[PDB]
This record gives structure tokens, sequence and C-alpha cells, in this order.
């Protein structure tokens, strides 16, 4: 201590973690790995740290105490299992892994080898998420919700985000979002889901996909999850709507509205920058004082369980 950290990833979650790992004296930023040379060059210039030719080289550096993982979806579990097998601390941006079994298998190894295994989910609608929590008391019992993400893209790239195996089951991220109100909505009682693909002539990439899930919760909520992107979409959607006895919450983008009877109240949505800082500060608290983290793994392990349930209903894998 100080805490030296290698960052596997160069996206949004990586940069907010790097800033707060730099601007805090209780931590030091050493190395990073990025998968595309285009952005790896930029992240190197922005923070002024030297890269590593591979991430397997980065997690085996004995001048590193904690490994940050926010990179290609499918690599997340394997990098987690290996950073732990090297006696390193692990903070992940969700996903945790591909299965619940591997997610559990990540859990046992983390404490057996006595290191921190922390997962959060902030890069996708983190501010919107806390905004919903800070206002769900004002709309009573929630009976119907719709969370739809549609993003048109022509031409579809042959990147990892449109690659079957690297990208994974398309509903993982969105099911994580809808699954984190368990104390209010209950657990998921019934699941029915479909998953359509439009493939490039290279059949290991897709030009488009549409995945939809219809979830019934044990406390009555009926929820629709929709994820779609590619060349077959001409109108975009970034909508998260929740209907309840005493009001309706509507988030278009990062813009929220509360609707109760004849009143309409715009809702303030906080930055994800702030939530990344507090989580990044709360993990330094733990490794320098022992004050246990506010979050534990149960949320991200149940997010996986719902994804395993929907993937099975889709016939995926």
């Amino acid at each position: 201590t100080p805490v030296r950290v290698g960052i596997v990833g160069t996206g949004y979650a990586a940069q907010r973690r790097a800033e707060v790992f730099r601007g805090d004296r209780r931590s030091q930023l050493v190395s990073f790995w990025g998968n595309s040379e285009a952005n790896t060059a930029k992240f190197a210039d922005t923070f002024g740290v030297r890269p590593q030719q591979s991430w397997q080289a980065l997690i085996n550096d004995p001048e590193i105490d904690l490994v940050l993982i926010a990179t290609i979806n499918q690599l997340h579990g394997a990098i987690a299992e290996a950073a732990l097998q090297a006696g390193k601390h692990v903070v992940l941006e969700y996903p945790l892994a591909l299965t619940y079994a591997m997610g559990k298998k990540l859990q046992q190894l983390a404490r057996e080898k006595g290191k921190l295994l922390h997962v959060e989910h902030i890069e996708l609608l983190g501010g919107v998420h806390q905004a919903i929590r800070q206002n769900l008391g004002k709309i009573g019992e929630v009976f119907y919700a719709r969370y739809s993400t549609i993003m048109g893209q022509n031409p579809a790239p042959q990147r990892w985000t449109y690659h079957h195996q690297q990208f994974g089951f398309p509903l993982v991220a969105a099911l994580s979002r809808i699954s984190r109100f368990t104390d209010l909505f209950g657990t998921v009682q019934q699941v029915d889901a479909q998953c359509r693909f439009w493939d490039q002539p290279n059949p290991e990439y897709f030009r488009a996909c549409l995945a939809t899930a219809y979830l019934q919760f044990n406390n009555g909520l009926k929820a629709e999850v929709i994820y779609g992107k590619g060349e077959v979409f001409h109108q975009n959607e970034r909508i998260f709507t929740l209907h309840g006895d005493r009001g309706t919450l509507i988030f278009v983008g990062e813009t929220g509205r509360l609707i109760q009877g004849q009143t309409e109240t715009e809702i303030t949505v906080g930055s994800r920058r702030g939530l990344f800082r507090q989580d990044t500060e709360a993990v330094l608290d733990y490794l320098t004082t022992g004050k246990p983290l506010y979050v534990d793994l149960e949320a991200s392990l149940y997010a996986l369980e719902v994804a395993d349930l929907c993937a099975q209903a889709c016939g995926y894998k």
C-alpha cells in the first residue's frame, strides 16, 4: 500500500476508474491493455502510462496489486479467474462471467486465495438507475415496465461488439439492469424470450440482432426487455419506462420525467462519473482500512441467473 493497479480495457468504465485511481493518493496506476490499436494509442496518451502487449502479461506483473476488467464481454470471466490465480485483486465492470456456475466458481476462488472480487454495473445507465431508486417510492406498486434499446448501424462493423462469441448473449447487459430491483419487484417467476440474428457473409459476425424478453416477477411486475442493433433498424430507441399505481417513470436517454395525475416533474439524473468515483473510493477504503464494501456479489450473480434463464428460453447456446 499504495495500491498499484493494471487496467484491462480502454472504454468509458476504464477511463473513469483510471482518473480516480490517479487523482487519489491511496493508489497508483501502472499499466493497461487495450484490444484495438486505434483506441489503445489514445488511452496511452491520455493517462500517460505504458501499455502491455497482452493482458495475460499484465495480470502476471508483481508490481500490480489490483486488476480492473472492463473489456470484451466474453473475456471477462477468464481474465477474472486468471487475475485471481495470480493473487491479484479484481474489480469488474459487469458482466461477471458467462454462466452462473462460473460466476459462482469465480466467487469461491476469490476468498480461498483471499483477494477482493468486486463487480458493479455503472457504465450502462448508472445515473438513470439510481434515479429510479430515488423515486420508486412516489409511484407505488409497479405493474408494467418496458426497457428498450434499439441502435441502428449501417454498415455493421466486423468488431467484437457484432461478433457472436465475443459479444455473447445480447440481453446480458439489459437483464442486469432490470434485475437489480429485487427487494422491490421480487424475483423473476416466469420468462419467455426470443433472439433473432442477421448474419454477415462471415457467419461468425452478425449484421443485426433483435433479442426480447417478457418477464413476470413474483410480486406482479410485468416487464419487457428489448435489445436490438444493426443494419435493419431505422429508428432508435433509448427508453426505460415504469408504470405504477400512483405514477409513471419515463427515461428517454438520460432524461427522466415523473408523471402523477395532472402533475409532471422532471427528474434530475446524476452523472456516472460520480458513481464511479464513490465506488472506486469505496474499494480503496476496503483495501486500506477493512471497511467492507457497500455492494456484494449477490446482485451480479442474480443478474447472471436471469441471463442464464433467458438464454435457455431463447435456445441460445
